[PDB]
């Protein structure tokens, strides 16, 4: 079977607490009356969600109410406790309630309300603001598990930034065997493509790095694969097949047999090709060091939040 | 011309604003699951028309409550699973997680999640003041919840009150007797035991309302900070209203009653007598006096009122100063 692989950050913070902490499914969840939060309009519709923005009548504070499309209990519970785990932290969507209409007694939570509205120095400042929040929630031994700036809230005016859609993170344990059908196609990492359970926070860096990369070279999404397989082929393309070999046997994975006629055989490109006139003004060497040291195969060998937050990158933050 | 009405000065419409599927328990279709998937271990009360089980859940190794109803009126076991489901997952409210029956008797079954209730007497010797004040508080949380949802409980007593104390976890029980609140609507008053009934209740007083649950809360609050129990110790319903009397005097009853147009029951005749309103600090002893407090006396006098709309509301309790010191 697969080698075994852990964590080089924050590798036992969960073990070190009680199970009351990450026992999701031991935590008792107290809806409260939606009465108190009148719906305004709608703002979006997600796969087993609906936003919406409303009023607290108590307080007269507009506020964002998602009302879950209840297909799966456990997720829920896991949602709620690790919003309420992180709630205060920085730059973490706040929790404000969790509250059922009386009629419906559909599962509602309520956040914060984020009013979402580019230079070198922009993108440098806001990458900072997305490591404090996961540096933040890895230290909370907590995994997001679908990092994309879908999930990213900007308040350009007040330069606030939030991460959000917690649905699919899940806490760190040291040997666990995690479900690799999380994240969105275009974020996925190598781990999760080749069907690698024992992952890491490291999944969120690979992830940053696909942002990083697209907002830089402009290019939306950086790697844009048609399927999961593909995706593999659009990531091989760039770091080159002969790396995903050593790593496919440094950790004993066995290729999927959907790989044989799309794989084919790739060279490492550098990522200097990818400077244009249209992006110029957003890169520097700074910019592609950093960027080559987040977009690596191996988990084990990408820059931690912390390791990434002490990048010559952010010198000017 | 009969009695003067009276509406909650709190979630009045609530109901009134909602469909009737909501409200309407009659028409609620039931659906019993089966009981199989629970193994019977142990009995741990009998009621009034049912008896109380703990079981195991077979599917999950977890341990569960079982209430197997004696189904001597179909409409009230529709009631309470309504109550219930309306109420479910709302906070320190008793979760309702299945509803069965077994395949061969076919009796109604309730299946509630476990509460590992401490035993109250130890609790008892044990109890400081801080304790009340949080207990009373996480009490007040389920009451305003049920309230803001148009359901009176109707049966507020310590019985009705499970605490797990090591987990410092609290459980309102036993929906057997809640009942929707409707403006105007009135209600029968035989309901609530007897040392918690409301002046209402016993003066029959149909129109009542949420504030019903907050004379009970008072009456429970007496009891702990005085350690006298019960409180309000009538040996039936005439003479419960003696009791509670021979504390707040006869001169304020009659202030109630004239204010409703209620016309008192003559049985009170020859036992109500005269009585003066007591001052609470009168009820303070060696015993007790680490529970007792002047924010205790005051939060005490504002819910045993005979007046029914003078009360506190949940809502109003909980932003009282003998709450100041709890979260
Ligand atoms: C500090 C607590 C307090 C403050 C103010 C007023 C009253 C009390 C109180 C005093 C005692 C109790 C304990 N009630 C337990 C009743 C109970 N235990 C049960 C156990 C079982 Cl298994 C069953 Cl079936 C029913 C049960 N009902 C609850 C309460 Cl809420």
């Amino acid at each position: 079977g697969p080698v075994p692989s852990r964590a080089r950050v924050y590798t036992d913070v969960n073990t070190h607490r009680p199970s009351e902490y990450w026992d999701y499914e031991s935590h008792v969840v107290e809806w409260g009356n939606q009465d108190d939060y009148q719906l305004v309009r709608k703002l979006g519709r997600g796969k087993y969600s609906e936003v919406f923005e409303a009023i607290n009548i108590t307080n007269n504070e507009k506020v964002v109410v998602k009302i879950l499309k209840p297909v799966k209990k456990k997720k829920i519970k896991r949602e709620i406790k690790i919003l309420e785990n992180l709630r205060g932290g920085p730059n973490i969507i706040t929790l404000a309630d969790i509250v059922k209409d009386p009629v419906s007694r559909t599962p509602a939570l309520v956040f914060e309300h984020v009013n979402n509205t580019l230079t070198d120095y922009d993108i440098r400042f806001y990458m900072y603001e997305i490591l404090k929040a996961l540096d933040y929630c890895h230290s909370m031994g907590i995994m997001h598990r679908d990092v994309k700036p879908h999930n990213v809230m900007i308040d350009h005016e007040h330069r606030k930034l939030r991460l959000i859609d917690w649905g699919l993170a899940e806490f760190y344990h040291p040997g666990q065997e995690y479900n690799v059908r999380v994240a969105s196609r275009y974020f996925k990492g190598p781990e999760l493509l080749v069907d690698y359970q024992m992952y890491d926070y490291s999944l969120d860096m690979w992830s940053l790095g696909c942002m990083l990369a697209s907002m830089i070279f402009r290019k939306e999404p950086f790697f844009h694969g048609h399927d999961n397989y593909d995706q593999l082929v659009r990531i091989a393309k760039v770091l080159g097949t002969e790396d995903l070999y050593d790593y496919i046997d440094k950790y004993n994975i066995e290729l999927d047999p959907r790989f044989n006629d799309i794989l084919g055989r790739h060279s490492r490109k550098r990522w200097e090709r990818f400077v244009h006139s249209e992006n110029q003004h957003l890169v520097s060497p700074e910019a592609l060091d950093f960027l080559d040291k987040l977009l690596r195969y191996d988990h084990q060998s990408r820059l931690t939040a912390r390791e990434a937050m002490e990048h010559p990158y952010f010198y000017t933050v």
